[PDB]
C-alpha cells in the first residue's frame, strides 16, 4: 500500500515462526533484527551506522513475510535497538519512494 | 518522482548556499548532515542509531532544497558518516513509501 511518514513506518513481519514489528528503512542497505533465535548456519559480520559499529550473525536464504509479502534473503541478527528492514528486502516487495 | 531502491536513494540538496548529496532515509526521525558551517544559533543534542550515540549541533528553521522542493526545518550537524534526510523533512516534500 502507500505509507506516509508522519509516524515511523513500522510493519508486521513473520520470521522463524515468530511475529515482530520492524521499521521500513530506505537508508539501510541491510536488514537487521534484534537478538533472535534463528535456525541454520551463519558467518560473522560488522555493520556501521550513526554511532559506530556492531557485530551481527549473518543468515542467508531466510524466509520473511513483510505485510503479507513473502521474500527470501539475508538477515543479520545482533544488538540493534530496533528491527530494521533494509533495501535488500525492500526491493523484493517492490517498495518505492514517491514525492 | 518515483525512486526505486536497487541503489541507495541519494539526492541533491542545497543548504546554506552549498550543494550536497544526501540519503533519503525513512528510518531516521531526524535529518543529520556531516560537519558544515551553518548560520544562526543552536543547542546541543545527542542521537542514536545502530552503533551508538553521537553529539550534534541542532539548528532550527533552516532552509534546505531537496530535489527542487524547498522546506524549512531542523537540521542536525555532527560526525555522521553520510548526510541523511529524515522524516522531519520527508513529510515536508510529501514523500511516501509504496508497495
Ligand atoms: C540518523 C538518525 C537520526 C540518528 O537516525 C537513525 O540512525 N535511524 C536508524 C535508521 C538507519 N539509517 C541509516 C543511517 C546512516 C546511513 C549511512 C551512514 C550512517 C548512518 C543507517 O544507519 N543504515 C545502516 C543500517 C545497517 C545496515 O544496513 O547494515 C547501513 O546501511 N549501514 C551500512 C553502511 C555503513 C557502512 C559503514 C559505516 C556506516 C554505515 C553498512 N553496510 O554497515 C533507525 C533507528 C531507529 C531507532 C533507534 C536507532 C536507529
Amino acid at each position: 500500500p502507500q505509507i506516509t511518514l508522519w509516524q515511523r513506518p513500522l510493519v508486521t513481519i513473520k520470521i522463524g515462526g515468530q511475529l515482530k514489528e520492524a521499521l521500513l528503512d530506505t537508508g539501510a542497505d541491510d536488514t537487521v533484527l534484534e537478538e533472535m533465535s534463528l535456525p541454520g548456519r551463519w558467518k560473522p559480520k560488522m555493520i556501521g551506522g550513526i554511532g559506530g559499529f556492531i557485530k551481527v550473525r549473518q543468515y542467508d536464504q531466510i524466509l520473511i513475510e513483510i505485510c503479507g509479502h513473502k521474500v527470501i534473503g539475508t538477515v543479520l541478527v545482533g544488538p540493534t535497538p530496533t528491527n530494521v528492514i533494509g533495501r535488500n528486502l525492500l526491493t523484493q516487495i517492490g517498495c518505492t519512494l514517491n514525492f
